[PDB]
């Protein structure tokens, strides 16, 4: 029995749908939090290598920045089919 | 500290700067797992163009990851190999 599939409700599309949108907001904070070490080390070391590093970053910043649009928009879907849902049973 | 002006970390200070970039990948890497799960519980309850869309939608995000997790990883990698060049004027004489 507890491998019954859970049939599609408005409520499960828009709890998926928060974990997207919760799932976008981690995604944000790691890469605040990833480019604080990265400051941190501007002047700890030489520029060059200081240079290497942010480059490096900025690529996996660029990188997060085309995945958090994305599951936004998974989000945004999810909530407006539970939308449909909702207005054709009223 | 090391011998030279220039290098203001030491080893192991990069080694845990390192150490955030390696929770970052796994951390990464544990999300899209669990969305992914999300999206494979409702697809085989859509059909047609609505099913092709959320699918779709997924695959780019984790094509997203998959550029994402492994500059990170180099990243993390890196820090360590520095420390550990660092490491031979740290703390030596």
């Amino acid at each position: 029995n507890a491998m019954a599939e859970i049939k599609i409700t408005p409520e499960e599309l828009e709890r998926i749908a928060g974990n997207f949108k919760n799932a976008a907001g981690e995604a944000q904070s790691q890469i605040n939090r990833l480019e604080g070490d990265i400051n941190s080390l501007e002047g700890q070391w030489a520029g060059a290598t200081q240079a290497k590093f942010r480059g490096q970053f900025i690529q996996s910043k660029q990188a997060m920045q085309q995945y958090i649009p994305i599951l936004e928009g998974i989000s945004t879907d999810l909530k407006r089919i539970a939308d449909k849902f909702r207005n054709t049973d009223n």
